[PDB]
Formats: C-alpha cells, sequence, structure tokens
C-alpha cells in the first residue's frame, strides 16, 4: 500500500504525451559504386563464368528490366580474389564472409549514425536506447555492442540486436522504437539498420530468383533518432510522426520467401509470385490501417514503399490506383541504390523529406499530411506504418 | 490541426494504467536426462576420446565442482552417429546442426508456450505480441513465425525474433516486453526463450572454458505471458510485476565472452575472470536499481540470479552479503537443469512462485515484496530487473 505508491510514482514519471517521432535521418553506403549496365560483364567475368553466354544474356535481360541504375556494393574484385570460394558455388566460404562482415557492419552503421546524431544535434549522453538490425554479420557480442563502443555511448544504453530476419524489418524495428519512445519519457532511441548482402553473392545459376537478387540487392546503412515529446528548449526538430504500426503474415505464403544460413553462405529461395501476392493484398492492408483516421482516397497519402523488386512497386501502384508520380521517392532509391534490405524505406523517407524542402513543399510528406510506410519480407510479412508529416 | 486531434484519440485509447506483469510461466525440456556422474563417460566415449585419459580427468574434476546434478539434452548418441562431424573438432558441421535445430527450437518453444497459455487461460486470439529468443537456429522465416503457425496465433500478431545473443537475453527481452505491454492497452505478449546448446557441442579440448560449457550448458525452453492491467472479469492472475529494467556493459570486458558462428558451429571464448568481475560490480548495479525505492538492505529482496556457473552464484552471494538460503531457487535450477541460457531465470522464477506456494508464503517472492532479477552475458552485459511479488 506504500510499495504500490512507489510503483505508481514510477509509472506516472515515465508517461509521455505526443507520439514517437523521427528526429533525424542519416545514411551511408560502401565506397564502391557498381553501375547496372556493367554488372553482368563484371559479375560473369570475376566469377569465371564467361563460358555461359546464354545465362549471361538471361541475366542481362533481368538487370535491364530491374529498374536499378546503380548500387554501392561492399563485395569488390579484390575481396573476391582474396576469398575465391565465394565464386565457387556451394563451396565452404561462410568463415571468410563472416570475418569480412563482423567488422564492416558496425563500421558502416557508425558512419550513418554519426550523420543522424549530427543533424539531431544533441549530446550522445541523451541516447538511452540502441536498436541494431543487420541482415548478416552474426557475432557475439553483436554490432549493437560494437557500435555502442565505436560511438562512445553510455554503457547504460539499452540494446536490442536483431540479426538475419529479412526486409520486413524496417517497419518492425520502427514499431519497437515507437513502443520504447512512448513508454519512456526522456527515451531517445538510435535505430540503425545495416544490410550488407555479401552472404548472398554466389556464382550465377540458372535460377530466376537468384539472378534477380544478384541484379537488385544493394548495400547501405541507415540511422535514425526516434523520440516522443520534442524539447523546444533545444534544437530537436521532428521530421515524421509514427501514428500506428501493424504487421501481418499473409496466410498460405510460408514458402514464398525462405533463406537458410549454411556453410556456403546465405541460400535464398524466392517465389516469383511474391509481387502479385503482395498486389492482391495491399489495398485491404492499407484500408485496415488508415480507415480509423478516415482516409479512403489512396492518393491523399504520401508513400514510402519497400523496393523489394520493381514488380513490387508496380503491383502496389496498380492495385492501389496511384497516380504515376506517387511512388517517385521509392522508385528513386530502388534506382540509385537497389534493394538495401530493411534500410531502404529509410533511404526513401530521407529522400522524401529532402525533396519536399528542395521543391518547397509545405510539409515533409510531399505537401501531404498523412502517409503510410510498407515493408515486405518473409513469409509473407507485411508491415504497415501510418505516418504524419511535419510542416515546412 | 484536426488531424493532430485524430492522433490524440489513438494515443489516449492506447494508454495503460498499471505496470507490465507476468501472468503465466511455462517450461519444457528435451526428453533425454543425462546425469552429471555419467556424463564424462558418455561424452568422451561418444566423441572417441577415451584415448585422452588425462583430459577426461580434467573434465571430471570440472563436472564434480560444477554443482550440476542432471541436465536434459537434445544431443543424443543417435544424433551424433547420424552426424559424426559434430564429433570431429573444427570439421564442417554447421549445416548438419542447423537442420537439427530449425525444427526442434520452435517445437520445444511450443511445448513450454502451451503450458503458459494453459495457465493463462485466455483464448489464443488475445495474444497480440510474440517475442522469440533463441541462441541457435538462425533461419528465415524465424522460429517466431514457425511458432505462430504451430500454435495458431493470429496472422496479425506482432512478432520479434532475436537469434544468437547470449545469456543477458532473459532480462533484455523482459525489458522489451515491459515497453510493449505498457505502451499498448490490450497488449498481451507471448515471450519465448529456447536455447538448445547443440551448436556448442564439440570434441573435448584442453580449454577450461569449453570444458566448463560442456559440463554446465543444458537445454530447455521457457514461456511467459506479460501484460499490463490484468482483467478481473476473467481468470487472468498476476505472478510478478516488472517495475524497472536496466542494462549495463561493464567497461573493459569486451573480450571476456566472445562467440563466433563458423562452419564448425559455434566457437566460444569465455574468460575465467567472469565470476570475479561479476562479483566486483554486482553491488553498485544493485544499489543503482533499488535505491529509488528506498532499499538498502540487500537481504530484504528476493533473488532471481542467472546461473551461468556456480562460481557466479557464490560471487553474487558473497559480494552482497546474502544469507545462505537467499539463492536457494537459483542453485536449485542449476542443480536440476544446468545452464539453459536465457530461459534459466524463468525456470527460477517458476520455481520460486511454486516453492513459495508450497511453503505457504504470503507472496510469490518468498514472502518478500521487492526482488531483483540478474542476467549476465557478453561482454560483459548485466540486466537488472526490479520485481514486485504478488500476494497468495
Amino acid at each position: 500500500s506504500f510499495s504500490m505508491e512507489k510503483v505508481k510514482r514510477i509509472l506516472d514519471a515515465q508517461r509521455t504525451e505526443g507520439p514517437a517521432t523521427v528526429l533525424a535521418i542519416g545514411t551511408a553506403n560502401p565506397p564502391t559504386c557498381f553501375y547496372e549496365a556493367d554488372y553482368p560483364d563484371f559479375y560473369f567475368r570475376v566469377t569465371n563464368c564467361e563460358d555461359k553466354p546464354e545465362l549471361k544474356e538471361k541475366f542481362k535481360r533481368i538487370s535491364e528490366r530491374s529498374a536499378v541504375k546503380k548500387r554501392y556494393l561492399h563485395v569488390t574484385e579484390e575481396i573476391l580474389k582474396e576469398n575465391p570460394n565465394m565464386c565457387s558455388y556451394r563451396a565452404p566460404s561462410l568463415d571468410a564472409r563472416h570475418a569480412i562482415l563482423v567488422e564492416e557492419v558496425p563500421k558502416l552503421g557508425k558512419e550513418a549514425a554519426l550523420k543522424a546524431i549530427k543533424e539531431w544535434g544533441q549530446p550522445l549522453s541523451k541516447i538511452t536506447h540502441l536498436i541494431f538490425s543487420a541482415m548478416s554479420g552474426v557475432d557475439i557480442p553483436g554490432a549493437d555492442f560494437r557500435l555502442m563502443n565505436l560511438l562512445g555511448l553510455e554503457p547504460s544504453v539499452n540494446r536490442l540486436m536483431i540479426y538475419t530476419q529479412g526486409c520486413y524489418m524496417g517497419g518492425a524495428a520502427m514499431r519497437h522504437a515507437k513502443d520504447i519512445a512512448e513508454n519512456n519519457a526522456g527515451a531517445r532511441v538510435l535505430l540503425v539498420f545495416c544490410d550488407l548482402m555479401d552472404m548472398y553473392f554466389h556464382a550465377p545459376q540458372n535460377r530466376v530468383d537468384l539472378l534477380v537478387g544478384q541484379a537488385v540487392f544493394g548495400d547501405g546503412a541507415a540511422a535514425l533518432i526516434v523520440g516522443a515529446d520534442p524539447d523546444d528548449d533545444c534544437t530537436e526538430r521532428p521530421l515524421f510522426q509514427v501514428v500506428s504500426c501493424a504487421e501481418r503474415a499473409v496466410p498460405g505464403t510460408q514458402d514464398y520467401i525462405k533463406a537458410h544460413l549454411k556453410e556456403m553462405g546465405m541460400e535464398l529461395h524466392l517465389s516469383t509470385d511474391v509481387p502479385r501476392m503482395i498486389g492482391k493484398n495491399i489495398e485491404k492492408l492499407l484500408a485496415d490501417a488508415v480507415s480509423p483516421f478516415g482516409i479512403s482516397d489512396w492518393n491523399s497519402l504520401f508513400y514510402i514503399v519497400h523496393p523489394g523488386a520493381v514488380a513490387i512497386l508496380d503491383q502496389v501502384e496498380e492495385n492501389l490506383g496511384l497516380g504515376e508520380d506517387k511512388l517517385r521517392a521509392s522508385r528513386y532509391v530502388l534506382s540509385e541504390y537497389g534493394n538495401m534490405g530493411a534500410a531502404s524505406v529509410f533511404f526513401i523517407l530521407d529522400e522524401m523529406r529532402n525533396k519536399s524542402a528542395e521543391e518547397g513543399k509545405l510539409t515533409t510528406g510531399e505537401g501531404l499530411e498523412w502517409g503510410v510506410l510498407f515493408s515486405f519480407g518473409p513469409g509473407l510479412t507485411v508491415e504497415t506504418v501510418v505516418l504524419l508529416s511535419v510542416p515546412l
């Protein structure tokens, strides 16, 4: 009865008022830029597969239809010479690949995080939580721990490390940052995604899905600061507000995306029915998300759509009845960066906020007030994040 | 300015009143019981190492000093015959191991979860969140996804899957469960830990840490339901309340615990200075956690201590001045089960609620009101979770 008064003082003390908001965004990529026109030539050469010209022409057509202009890749010609088993299909190469990633993943995360923290402008000691999402680079301690030390965070930073889960993680980790920020006054969350696709590099196979991956997977890292209740007394300024987060596993699609961690690396299996399956469901998912806020004209939203493959963007555009320019920002990131896993939606959100100011729009959301963020991954998981833009 | 009013109706609707509380605990273990007396004979025979009788004596002395009576292990003699590369040191065996685990991890998680759900007594459709923590079994889709389908959870259940992180996950996943439960009215979180140590089974080496791990690591899974604001109108009934969660990386201990995922499986590195380091820091961590609640007599708390090794329990007892019976429940779980990774503290918490009832105590925390839960892992991370018991 007095111990319960202590608990209620703790609960009262932690309450927040406003919603979780994104306070800064920073991105970073490997230094090596690979242009899509040269990649079939580079890829088949460096894998000593120039004696497979029909397969090469098949890959060229997939790359040309991919709508990817360039990618920044961590895998270089030097790296493949020093670890040739990566170019020998199913040969053991997991040790070599992991040695390469274990230090580079936190290293690239740091570069993006520094940018986010710089824009944020607050001292590192104000960061209370760190969430690290990384497709590859599994290690104990994790990249969360490494980045905490590289950045000089407080040893009391609350850490969450999510390894090897898929492209739905952009929306998923965003939900957790929201729950953290809103349940804890003063909480300031550094949310970092680093997806290096080195584990998915294999010699070309006569497999459409593996070829699409080789054409589309790109590397990058994205960092955000997420918090509730911005302090006016300092230079904290919101970019977007996270209103509601939803997740759904599509029934009957277990086998559409599978990927196995093996001695040869990451073994991918991706059904070509993924975009249609996404397109068949997207409107009902959007409708469930935004009806509670009275939105029924889909073109009244601004869009951040995970660019898993260009077919995915087209399917969304088609089955939502979107104007041709609605997915401009998503197509841009797909074009300039490829599919960077979970980081992609945050490259897009970064692009949208910058393009809006550059074009003089009245909000961070292309002049609109409400928007939605979609991530897609195994199997099949769809993330639906409702956003509010901020005025300019 | 009317849309900002829409956001406030959502937030107001999602507020909770009370703290996150654990509403049920369920545990499960593999079927095969290995007695610690017999393990040195079994272990060195089945690894064809009876020709190292001095190493076997070094292993036996560690086993006898271990304070482990028995363990339930998934690794059987049959499994090792079907996968002999698990017994040849550094031979490639990661593929063989992962195939064994990817279906067993969710299966044992299901066994524990069903019990927790049984005690909980609500319909599965009420579970809004699933958090799965597993040391081993990295797969896409994850064990969370498999478990959702094994149990028949709603496809809209919000999932979080954490692979390969260490024994601090007990307290860490508990923090995230607290944030979800408190930030989302109606939320009921299914929290599942399954750590199968098959990835750490190797031929005996003349390495103290690997031998101790071979003596102490056991297999098991523990499941919890966590929610804020228990319903009186139904059979929901709280066991403990989660008051505050803190996490700390001990400065200068990066290398004390390391583990690398390689082609041979999990390659562990564990310094013997761990218990001393833990003992050296435990009081300052405990004091920071419970001083805000006016607590300065450490024997006024009940204890759940991660049983990483008996040396750790002894160090915690010594450096806090605990009475000889304070750590009864923790040493019990170590005795009867070994070190089951992150699931352990929940076996202990389960043991404590049951022993307290069996002894007719007036609360679930051995008659005391306030208590603390400790998890330790890489590198070095310590979780301090302050608990409130419930009357009986």
